[PDB]
């Protein structure tokens, strides 16, 4: 009765006689090439559902040949079958725990699920088996802040900027040694660097690994100060200045600036340690006015912000907002106005997000008459927000006119 499946696979290979295959599984379900084939086959005739379903009951009966429970997973996986992959992957995971593919797509997938701990575990795993890989560091980093544990998340980028300090002292050290030993002689010592590229294998610590790790630091909002030490330092790192100490040793972040010629050990070094790279990137530079916002020290985040004023607008209008707002949460209005103002320029900048502070920021100052304007702005632009009518409603009532206020509060309680 068996040789059925055999008359019928090799002459169904055209066309809907594959159907037949339907009669074959009547019999006995527990044959696998059936449904194994019938999931090709579905596979081809465009259907993908039925397919899925067809490799998924084809999958239980050879438990534990989990690279066919991958292909399920996957291909639930892209069928937003979600369960069913995080299903799958778990089991191919728990057969044989060093399939990367799977335990970074169900971490994923768990970390959409919201089971953040679940794809922790995965994420650390990976981390741990494959250290030089950014992505894996970018996401875990993430699922460490997304778990109120942001101290991990920057102790992993330190560790990369330090593992890239150890590699640049390697070499140096190195080609140092080679190139006095010898100028002594004449040759010059075979010494090997592949040894020295792979001992030293690290991620390497970018403008951008910065950029995360002031992030990173803003959304700690605990000791900034040293936080900035760490920023100013890697940023000096970068930039091979890290031979200069003194600037940890000094809070005016007088470097990155001019007043830097005003400093006394600073005149007294060689132009060769000058005239290099003492201007960082604005992505960065905020994050310092921003993390400098943080202790209270407006002059320095202002000094940075200014900074704002110097780079082509249109490609940084998205800092200028978050220096804005940054002004506000810190009651600072007569500077956040100034870079809220600059914002309506443009167009796609005309909404309720930046309307809303600009007109408290004007309330706040008691310019009220120039606050009524971006209240009324906010909330045309768009209907509705209650807080938001208050507000113009004190607007109205410290413009002496309780009447309105009034009116307009009584107005909006109703819907």
């Amino acid at each position: 009765l068996l040789s059925q499946a055999n008359e019928a696979f090799v002459r169904n290979d055209l066309q809907v006689a594959e159907r037949l295959f339907n009669e074959v599984i009547k019999k006995d379900a527990r044959n696998f090439a059936a449904y194994e084939t019938l999931g090709d086959i579905y596979q081809l005739q465009g259907r993908l559902n039925d397919c899925c379903n067809s490799w998924f009951l084809a999958a239980h009966l050879n438990a534990s040949d989990w690279e066919f429970w991958k292909i399920v997973a996957i291909l639930s996986a892209d069928l937003d079958h979600v369960r069913q992959a995080i299903y799958c992957f778990s089991r191919v995971i728990s057969l044989n725990p060093m399939e990367w593919e799977s335990i970074y797509r169900r971490s994923m997938l768990y970390k959409k699920t919201g089971q953040l701990a679940r794809a922790l575990d995965g994420f650390q795993r990976l981390y741990m088996y494959n250290p030089y890989d950014a992505n894996i560091l970018r996401e875990l980093a993430i699922l460490y802040v997304d778990y109120d544990r942001i101290e991990d998340s920057i102790e992993l980028y330190m560790k990369v900027f330090n593992a890239n300090v150890e590699r640049r002292e390697a070499i140096l050290a190195a080609l140092e040694n080679a190139l006095d030993s010898s100028d002594e002689e004449s040759m010059f010592p075979d010494i090997n660097w592949k040894k020295i590229d792979a001992k030293y294998k690290c991620i390497p610590f970018d403008w951008s690994s910065l950029n995360i790790l002031a992030e990173l630091f803003l959304k700690l909002a605990v000791s900034e100060v040293d936080g900035i030490k760490t920023i100013k330092k890697c940023a000096r790192w970068i930039q091979r200045r890290e031979s200069q100490t003194f600037w940890d040793h000094v809070p005016d972040d007088s470097e990155f600036d001019n007043r830097r010629f005003k400093n006394s050990t600073f005149d007294s070094l060689l132009a060769a340690e000058k005239e290099k790279s003492y201007n960082i990137p604005i992505d960065i530079r905020v994050r310092l006015g921003l993390l400098r916002l943080n202790t209270d020290n407006l002059v320095e985040a202002l000094n940075h912000f200014q900074c704002l004023y110097d780079e082509t607008f249109s490609d940084v209008a998205d800092l200028y907002f978050e220096a804005a707002t940054a002004l506000t949460r810190a009651e600072k209005y007569k500077e956040a106005i100034d870079f809220f103002t600059p914002l309506l320029s443009l167009e796609e900048w005309r909404t309720t997000d930046v309307f809303k502070p600009l007109a408290r920021c004007y309330k706040e100052i008691e310019s009220y008459e120039t606050a009524k304007e971006f209240y009324e702005l906010a909330i045309k632009s768009e209907p509705d927000d209650l807080d938001i009518r208050v507000s113009l409603a004190e607007v109205y009532y410290r413009l002496n006119d309780p009447e309105t206020f009034k009116h307009m509060l009584v107005d909006v309680v109703e819907m």
